DNA sequence: CCTTGGCGGTTTTTTCGCGGGGGTCTGCGCGTTCGTGCGTTTTTGCGGTGCTTGTGCAAAAGAGCGGCCTCGGCACCGGG
């Protein structure tokens, strides 16, 4: 379901970086791109609710991640 | 305080970027039809109470009996 990420939704996120004008073959790229930034994430967080010996993933284990990556996150309980 | 290799100014050379010009194609813009998301109400699962099913812990006398012992009576060893 990578498709699911349409393309107006990517030519939207485009458009609020200030892009007047978008290639056609950018999406694959885009979709690639966001696939890996997902996936680091929900592995670190994966691996941090396995530790927390739970079996649901928490939004805290999410933005500790997300924190451990120098990408920290305000406004969900940090 | 000694030393020398290298920065620095100057003069030739050489070469890459930008502009102009041109051409092409491809996203942008809009219209039409189709899909599949958010929003509700209905359905299945986890839990508790009440009810039903299992089960541990006084002499007296006779009759009959087993063990037993004396005894009867016999066969047998030793010798000729």
């Amino acid at each position: 379901n990578i498709q699911g990420i349409t393309k107006p939704a990517i030519r939207r996120l485009a458009r609020r970086g200030g892009v007047k004008r978008i290639s056609g073959l950018i999406y694959e790229e885009t979709r690639g791109v966001l696939k890996v930034f997902l996936e680091n994430v929900i592995r670190d967080a994966v691996t941090y609710t396995e530790h927390a010996k739970r079996k649901t993933v928490t939004a805290m284990d999410v933005v500790y991640a997300l924190k451990r990556q120098g990408r920290t996150l305000y406004g969900f309980g940090g």
